[PDB]
């Protein structure tokens, strides 16, 4: 037993993560097959982010503007090109640790394991979740640009984010990895902001799952709801309304503990407007929304990788 | 910025775990160089576990009693032999994939990143702390056995946990990779519980200094100690003693904030002696003692403070 915040082990990834220098600038990329991604701000100087014309700052950058470190190797640049807000490099060998992969677009809730880098170098693995406000809440210093996040599906490495930069209120920006930025922002120096974040009703519903196969339950109690009183409360709190895509999907986890969605949600609702009383759940000391219900019986059934 | 429990990357340690059965149990096992670490429990049976006589039940076991798969790789045990709580078996092959290593012996608050196998093979990783009732606070599932705890440093892996045993209240038994248990606990069916835990201050503290340099500010009092007296209100709450070497560990992040090492003791005291009217801090209503001083370095200091 026990229940832990649990990255995906990160072996595969750290066998693309390579360090890209363009100028003054060193930051992160990602080598799979014979192709090297980053983020395009790379080509810029401090200058040209107030403004930039990126299509115009490339055609005057050469391939020998790039320099590509894999560890102590280096890696002859062959061709550059830009899709949206990502570089790609093409260089003359193929990363033979590729793994299986693909490219996915994650939605809001959804969580990920984020390798953070530094110089082309791995530093460390946490998961995140994409926020409503289509921001995440990481850990990132300067230098960390183009560290990437990623899901294991079975076989198959998903990457789903690439970061590009932290927003003034210390949230965390980035794209997909076709170079699509995630909310409304932009790779240029503006006024950006994050809208109003709110709370993942459905993944501290899960959460409140996990405790229980866990033998953590004393704040089940002997209350009901119904959803529409649930969400009126939910709301004042800033959670997430609760919608009957949500309960469908937390069935599963209902009936391996037994308890009603909406008895869970009765919980929930009092630990909101009483607080937990100085207790902990699973360890922590507060509601936590960043697991969804998959991450739970994922974790809890020990899959292997 | 932002700070968040981080483990280190896997892939040094993935490379290494294999699966070892002996009769009917499964388990974990680390390959390094023609070795295979595991726990000594593997060989016995469930009646075995109630008085096991070790030395004479691995007389009894032969190499070919021993199988262990890398992958879908069969490693030939050509010997055996035991270590404290962990058995050794010499293989006819050398892992290839062996990361430069050593094995260490870590202290109570120290913090290192468990890879959780299952069958020789990884489910995820997470951090975790030495507590100073010598269990860790894990996640493990029957088959967990084995797995291992680390510490990367650039390039070198140091092992300093592999897993043993779940005790009743749900936290974690295990030894170092000499064998030699955390803790009193033993491998054997036993009443045995983990003794009442304390606070780990330096942990604490590096927290506070974390909280600080992220903005969240609104516990910092104007007053100063010393460490003599802020030991007694420590040793008044369940909290480990400060001492001076933990000052000097604090340093980069006294630099960063500009807040002296007792200047925060003296916060801390305050929290302590009235509570925190409801209020978080990084998030939590509790005060977290997990993070050493270089897990909060880590993550905020960067290239200026070290
Ligand atoms: O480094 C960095 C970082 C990240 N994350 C966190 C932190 Br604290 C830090 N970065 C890099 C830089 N960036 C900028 C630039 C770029 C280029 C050039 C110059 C500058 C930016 C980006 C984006 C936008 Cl939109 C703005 C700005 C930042 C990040
Ligand atoms: O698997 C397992 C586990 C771990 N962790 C957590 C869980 Br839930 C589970 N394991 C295995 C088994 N073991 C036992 C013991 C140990 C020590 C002491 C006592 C007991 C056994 C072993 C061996 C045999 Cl033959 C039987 C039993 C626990 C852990």
């Amino acid at each position: 037993s026990g229940f832990r915040k649990m990255a995906f082990p990160s072996g595969k990834v750290e066998g693309c993560m390579v360090q890209v220098t363009c100028g003054t600038t060193t930051l992160n990329g990602l080598w799979l097959d014979d192709v090297v991604y980053c983020p395009r701000h790379v080509i810029c100087t401090s200058e040209d982010m107030l403004n930039p014309n990126y299509e115009d700052l490339l055609i005057r950058k050469s391939n020998h503007n790039f320099l590509v470190q894999a560890g102590n190797v280096q890696l002859r640049v062959i061709g550059h090109s830009m899709q949206n807000c990502v570089l790609k490099l093409k260089v003359d060998t193929a990363n033979p640790k590729t793994p299986k992969y693909k490219f996915v677009r994650i939605q809001p809730g959804q969580t990920f394991s984020v390798l953070a880098c530094y110089n082309g170098s791995p530093s460390g693995v946490y998961q995140c979740a994409m926020r409503p406000n289509f921001t995440i809440k990481g850990s990132f210093l300067n230098g960390s640009c183009g560290s990437v996040g990623f899901n294991i599906d079975y076989d198959c490495v998903s990457f789903c984010y690439m970061h590009h930069m932290e927003l003034p209120t210390g949230v965390h920006a980035g794209t997909d990895l076709e170079g699509n930025f995630y909310g409304p922002f932009v790779d240029r120096q503006t006024a950006q902001a994050a809208g109003t974040d709110t709370t993942i009703t459905v993944n501290v519903l899960a959460w409140l799952y996990a405790a229980v196969i866990n033998g953590d339950r004393w704040f089940l109690n002997r209350f009901t709801t119904t959803l529409n009183d649930f969400n009126l409360v939910a709301m004042k709190y800033n959670y997430e309304p609760l919608t009957q895509d949500h309960v469908d999907i937390l069935g599963p986890l209902s009936a391996q503990t037994g308890i009603a969605v909406l008895d869970m949600c009765a919980s929930l609702k009092e630990l909101l407007q009483n607080g937990m009383n100085g207790r902990t759940i699973l360890g922590s000391a507060l509601l936590e929304d960043e697991f969804t219900p998959f991450d739970v019986v994922r974790q809890c059934s020990g899959v292997t990788f």
